[PDB]
């Protein structure tokens, strides 16, 4: 069956502690709509209750201990989280947990550390001599104590920080001194070594760090019975470390543990180098395709639809790419904002859901909407597309990316899925028609538009060709009536 995951969260979810409860009660529904895997938001304690989770204070606190002014995380308690995972599991849905290992924020205390300032545009270059700063690198976890783990963090487990409590100076990046201290290598090259990003940067070359995060990885997997991971900020993390961390977890638990890393860079060559350096042992989000979809939706129809897949990861690396329309990085208001316009969104979803290449992901923000930024729920338009993927998107595929506005592709379906086979067509401009081959053995069949956009039927001729139609700025997916 065609796998389909769902990012079950967006950046502006309410801080009401009922998100795990919602996931729990949505499990049965998700299963019926075709979702086979769910990527849950950071389940640990952030810098505050409000934290989306990427602040990453305590990875062993899943809304179980009183820390950072709260017991529950933004999403709920450990109990409520476990209830959600159980619900998904009982409904046959896999669970992918988010993983944040690049840094830690909200240190319990400070430490005086010898450091040097570095060029923020070239972290390889030091711009100050050595001197002592007060850095937030002490993590004792008073609320948790040693429950689950007695590992405590100190300055030497980090490579640097961006804040000196003593001399509160802005626009600074500090690199810690010490034997062997240096920015980790084989990370993105923007700003000449993008090891540092925010908060206290974790030293991926320190032996205790390597062993500890690996131990945490397995504890995390076993505690929540995870089936996979969504790995955060991989371009800022030692490439070989991530590769080996994953292998360690797979080796220890014995589970395949699917994993998709977010290497956020609209650069195919950079992502390909990342896959190479990680020995292709996990997939990556197709960020390049995201920008293609964004640009097409932003072109008022002037985008050349023939090249919508050009430069994407899924075009050259189909089984190592997780395709997506939007996510918390691109939604309205965020730094990397590049939200795919709603008029084009159904087309984008048809692109990633009805084609054979890539592992598609549905964005919670798109499905249930983003109330805070006026983005309406588009499940009514996505549900039919998920239906098409679930029962009709199978078999040999034929592509027709031969027109600047109207493009499409077909699937001949296969014996393993009854009535399977489809023909999606879309136009980022005026509507029209296109003759497409769905298979001679389908001769005589009468197809209909599962999206409901076009109300008539299309009959496949004796040669297996059908003249499919589509409306302006829309998509139609024809299937056996
Ligand atoms: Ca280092
Ligand atoms: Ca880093
Ligand atoms: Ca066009
Ligand atoms: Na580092």
């Amino acid at each position: 069956t065609n796998g389909t995951m769902m990012q079950y969260f967006e950046w502006h979810l309410p801080n009401d502690g009922n998100h795990w409860n919602r996931l729990r009660d949505d499990a049965a529904n998700l299963k019926s709509k075709g979702i086979t895997a769910v990527w849950i938001p950071p389940a640990w304690k952030g810098t505050s209750q409000n934290d989306v989770g990427y602040g990453a204070y305590d990875l062993y606190d899943l809304g179980e201990f009183n820390q950072k002014g709260t017991v529950r995380t933004k999403y709920g308690t450990r109990s409520q989280l476990q209830g959600a995972v159980t619900s998904l599991k009982n409904n046959g849905i896999q669970v992918y947990g988010d993983v944040v290992m690049n840094h830690k924020g909200g240190a319990d205390g400070t430490e005086m550390v010898n450091a040097v300032e570095v060029n923020r545009s070239n972290r390889n270059q030091e711009i100050s001599g050595e001197y002592t700063i007060e850095a937030w690198t002490k993590f004792d976890f008073p609320g948790r104590g040693n429950t689950h783990s007695n590992f405590k963090w100190r300055w030497y487990h980090f490579d640097g920080t961006d804040w000196d409590q003593s001399r509160q100076l802005q626009n600074k990046i500090y690199k810690f001194r010490g034997t062997g201290k240096a920015w980790d290598w084989e990370v993105d090259i923007e700003n000449g070594n993008y090891d540092y990003l925010m908060y206290a940067d974790i030293d991926m070359d320190h032996p205790e760090v390597i062993n500890e995060l690996r131990n945490w990885g397995v504890w995390y997997t076993n505690t929540l019975n995870l089936d996979g991971f969504r790995i955060d900020a991989v371009k800022h993390i030692k490439y070989s470390y991530t590769r080996d961390w994953l292998t360690h977890v797979r080796n220890t638990t014995g589970k395949p543990m699917f994993a998709v890393a977010e290497f956020w860079k609209n650069d195919l060559a950079a992502i390909e180098n990342y896959l190479n350096k990680t020995s292709w042992n996990h997939s990556v989000f197709d960020v390049p395709l995201h920008y293609n979809l964004y640009n097409a939706s932003n072109s008022g129809g002037y985008f050349d639809m023939r090249n919508i897949l050009n430069g994407s990861v899924v075009q050259k690396h189909p089984i190592h790419a997780v395709t997506f329309v939007d996510n918390h990085d691109s939604q309205p208001g965020e730094a990397l904002e590049s939200f795919v316009q709603s008029w084009f969104k159904p087309l984008a979803y048809a692109l990633i859901l009805t084609r054979e290449q890539g592992y598609p992901s549905v964005f919670y923000g798109d499905y249930y909407g983003i109330p805070t930024h006026g983005v309406p729920s588009m499940k009514s338009k996505i549900d039919p597309l998920l239906q098409a993927r679930q029962t009709y998107a199978y078999g040999t595929q034929h592509d027709y990316f031969d027109h600047h506005d109207i493009i499409g592709w077909t699937r001949e379906g296969d014996s393993s899925h009854p009535n399977s086979g489809l023909a999606t067509i879309m136009s980022d401009g005026p509507g029209g028609n296109k003759w497409m081959y769905v298979g001679k053995h389908k001769a005589g069949q009468v197809w209909r538009d599962i999206t409901g956009n076009r109300s008539g039927t299309v009959t496949i001729n004796a040669d297996g060709w059908g003249n499919f139609t589509v409306n302006g700025g829309a998509v139609s997916v024809w299937v056996k009536q």
